[PDB]
């Protein structure tokens, strides 16, 4: 369903090529037939199947290749199959600088078109398996901002033992942003929520204590996504 002319284009040693041939590829993923059979699949395994597919040494080409599998997922129906494939490599890009805020907005199309359940379960699940600081705080980032854009929509027990973790962390940027989760799931969890960090060290428990009077509070922001 591809020309081999933007097939080739993907492959090509000249980054400047791929470029175009990625930037081909994402002009017109818009309008390909949303009825077919795994097309989403397919177009999704044509960026990330292939060498060097999502370990792009052009920061560039890889901002792209993240837009096409994005915007595929806003486009087509979506498997969580498909997500699976992918998601691990879209979650170490978060601690990208350059694209980090892109891997983010694939995160978000996955949880929109499946489940934001599914894709926060794969998101903490793997921040945790893997073993850079960064990865895990900047997936509490995008679990935390997730929760605003769609809601709630998540089990409370596992989350909580989830952040729980992160509440713990040795790495205080990621206690942080655990802790900012905090923050943002007593708006729709109630004071009562505060009772599953009672027993935490007086300074843990303190900070956690600091970000739930700040916002227990507050009223939530009707969701943006998942509507």
């Amino acid at each position: 369903i591809l020309p081999a002319e933007i097939l080739n284009g993907l492959v090509d040693s000249n980054w400047k090529n791929r470029l175009a041939a990625v930037e081909q590829l994402l002009g017109e993923i818009s309008g390909f037939d949303a009825k077919q059979a795994g097309i989403s699949q397919i177009l999704i395994r044509t960026i990330s199947g292939r060498k060097p597919g999502l370990k792009e040494m052009n920061f560039q080409v890889l901002k792209f290749k993240l837009d096409i599998i994005r915007s595929v997922a806003e486009n087509y129906p979506l498997t969580t199959t498909t997500v699976d494939l992918v998601i691990n490599e879209i979650i170490e890009k978060l601690a990208d600088a350059k694209n980090g805020a892109a891997a983010a907005d694939v995160l978000s199309a996955f949880a929109e078109a499946t489940k934001l359940e599914y894709v926060v379960g794969k998101v903490l699940s793997f921040a945790f398996e893997q073993k850079s600081p960064k990865v895990q705080s900047e997936a509490f980032n995008w679990v935390n901002r997730s929760i605003i854009e769609f809601g709630f929509q998540l089990q409370p027990k596992t989350l909580i033992e989830d952040v729980r973790k992160g509440v713990q962390s040795t790495n205080p940027t990621v206690r942080a942003s655990a802790i900012q989760m905090v923050g943002t799931m007593s708006m729709y969890m109630g004071k009562a929520l505060m009772m599953f960090f009672d027993s935490e060290k007086p300074a843990l428990k303190s900070q956690i204590q600091v970000e739930f009077d700040k916002n227990v509070g507050e009223k939530p922001p009707k969701p943006v996504r998942g509507v």
